[PDB]
């Protein structure tokens, strides 16, 4: 079979890093791969290229996008607040690890977190769907722009992203 791809240009106070996608495993985790699909993609019916990151955590996992109302035009899940626990089939085996961490219990929302490490003290907390497709060289360069706490001086922003297959 075959997964759907999308990429996400990664880019720091205005200088894109490269590209960075992730295979996205809508076989066994489509209700919540589509999430993010739908929105990289476009379909979703607006999307918003463009995200934040501030909280990338350099020897634990980075942080992904949210926007509901906290700035203003924010949006969703493509499916109201968010949806329900669907499956664990893709434990956390290692870095470059795709998941959700909108809340944790029913909220995969769209607030995945980069794994730089295999989080083992997660445990099925939460539910993976993707992975690093390429140019993983990019998720390396932003962990030495990373704060042990969370905060950064850089800014990540989000420039491009769609679907490659």
């Amino acid at each position: 079979m075959v997964n759907p791809t999308v990429f996400f240009d990664i880019a720091v106070d205005g200088e894109p890093l490269g590209r960075v996608s992730f295979e996205l495993f809508a076989d066994k985790v489509p209700k919540t791969a589509e999430n993010f699909r739908a929105l990289s993609t476009g379909e979703k019916g607006f999307g918003y290229k463009g995200s934040c990151f501030h909280r990338i955590i350099p020897g634990f996992m980075c942080q992904g996008g949210d926007f509901t109302r906290h700035n203003g035009t924010g949006g969703k899940s493509i499916y109201g607040e968010k949806f329900e626990d669907e499956n664990f089939i893709l434990k956390h085996t290692g870095p470059g690890i795709l998941s959700m961490a909108n809340a944790g219990p029913n909220t995969n929302g769209s607030q995945f977190f980069i794994c730089t490490a295999k989080t083992e003290w997660l445990d099925g907390k939460h539910v993976v769907f993707g992975k690093v497709k390429e140019g993983m060289n990019i998720v390396e360069a932003m962990e030495r722009f990373g704060s042990r706490n969370g905060k950064t001086s850089k800014k990540i922003t989000i420039a491009d992203c769609g679907q490659l297959e």
